[PDB]
């Protein structure tokens, strides 16, 4: 997997596009944790 940020709204490294900050490196839509929501990983 390849990690972008955080998917928590309030928190540092805010995400807010989790796909946008995947294409922003390039990855593969991603998607915020599915029994973690909270960070946010590439679909790598």
């Amino acid at each position: 997997d390849k990690l972008i940020g955080s998917c928590v709204w309030g928190a540092v490294n805010y995400t807010s596009d989790c796909n946008g900050e995947c294409l922003l490196r390039g990855y593969k839509g991603g998607h915020c944790g599915s029994f973690a929501n909270v960070n946010c990983w590439c679909e790598t």
